[PDB]
């Protein structure tokens, strides 16, 4: 896998964003969590943490794993860093996301983000606690 440039539009929320990618506007979707909805328990923190993450960001980078780009929604699926930090991997540590949507051909970084929740379900931070 390879990291691409990529600028923020806007923040949305816990697992989605407002991208710019190759000069284009796209939502992406963060591959292989679930944040909660906003209107549901911790969906306020998630957004908020992934919203500061991304917003403090100098560079934001974009990883697309070997299967799907693009959901059936036109979203793309990827692998966000901020300053070269995994938001996705981040979300799972705090507890703020759960690992999900483990779909075969896209699913490179699943042992590091199941490594994550275990010590945040250890931890008992957020949805664990
Ligand atoms: C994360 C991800 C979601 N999706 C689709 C499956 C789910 O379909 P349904 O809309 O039919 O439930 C939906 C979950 O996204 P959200 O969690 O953003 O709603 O997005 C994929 O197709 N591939 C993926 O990698
Ligand atoms: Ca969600």
């Amino acid at each position: 896998l390879h990291k691409e440039p990529a600028t923020l539009i806007k923040a949305i929320d816990g697992d989605t964003k407002k991208l710019m990618y190759k000069g284009q506007p796209m939502t992406f979707r963060e591959l292989l969590v679930d944040t909660p909805e906003f209107n549901e328990k911790y969906g306020p923190e998630a957004s908020a943490f992934t919203k500061k993450m991304v917003e403090n960001a100098k560079k934001i980078e974009v990883e697309f794993d070997k299967g799907q780009r693009t959901d059936k929604y036109g979203r793309g699926l990827a692998y966000i860093y901020a300053d070269g930090k995994m938001v996705n991997e981040a979300l799972v540590r705090q507890g703020l996301a759960k690992v999900a949507y483990v779909y075969k051909g896209n699913n490179t970084h699943e042992q590091l983000l199941r490594k994550a929740e275990a010590q945040a379900k250890k931890e008992k931070l957020n949805i664990w606690s």
